[PDB]
């Protein structure tokens, strides 16, 4: 299949990434590494992530999230859930059971399957921040761990988030390294403590 750019891009908009800052203890649910530019996630837990920019883009903009796989010889693949997930019947009604990543808590979340691509993508309409704040936040749940046999096997996936405008058309671009796994505090100080190597 074609190959989504995953450049960073922040466009006219000076759109970008944020992340909470969770810690590492065992019982995190969801947690991210910046010197790892990586989520490290439970399986269908809430994941928030953060959109920033520095003036605001019109009303009909739209927030979209792609996963890819981040070694080369698999990014051409895509990524999909695996054969017990994707059977396992748990849709809320809008994601096909086939969906890694979920939005969680938008009733306006649309999934697309690409007609030329047959890659997923979930996209969601995006507001400016609710008073009091000074960012938006985009729940994602993600379907499948890392480790799920026929999916993504092992492999390590990126998830690039596109800012559009009501056509498709690009505005910008983010991306982020993510695994989903049983104790993310645990595996983030991990492969942090590995980088320190
Ligand atoms: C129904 O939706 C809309 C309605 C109207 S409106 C009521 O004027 O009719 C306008 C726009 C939209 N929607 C598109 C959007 C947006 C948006 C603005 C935004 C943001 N603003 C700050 C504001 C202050 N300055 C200094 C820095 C920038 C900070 C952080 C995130 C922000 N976002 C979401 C993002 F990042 F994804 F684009
Ligand atoms: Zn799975």
């Amino acid at each position: 299949s074609s190959v989504p750019s995953q450049k960073t891009y922040q466009g006219s908009y000076g759109f970008r990434l944020g992340f909470l800052h969770s810690g590492t203890a065992k019982s995190v649910t969801c947690t991210y590494s910046p010197a790892l530019n990586k989520l490290f996630c439970q399986l269908a837990k809430t994941c928030p992530v953060q959109l920033w920019v520095d003036s605001t883009p019109p009303p009909g903009t739209r927030v979209r999230a792609m996963a890819i796989y981040k070694q080369s010889q698999h990014m051409t693949e895509v990524v999909r859930r695996c054969p017990h997930h994707e059977r396992c019947s748990d849709s809320d009604g809008l994601a096909p059971p086939q969906h890694l990543i979920r939005v969680e808590g938008n009733l306006r979340a649309e999934y697309l399957d690409d007609r030329n691509t047959f890659r997923h993508s979930v996209v969601v309409p995006c507001e400016p921040p609710e008073v009091g704040s000074d960012c938006t936040t985009i729940h994602y749940n993600y379907m499948c761990y890392s480790s799920c046999m026929g999916g993504m096997n092992r492999r390590p996936i990126l998830t690039i988030i596109t800012l559009e405008d009501s056509s498709g058309n690009l505005l910008g671009r983010d991306s982020f390294e993510v695994r989903v796994c049983a104790c993310p505090g645990r595996d983030r100080r991990t492969e942090e403590e590995n980088l320190r190597k």
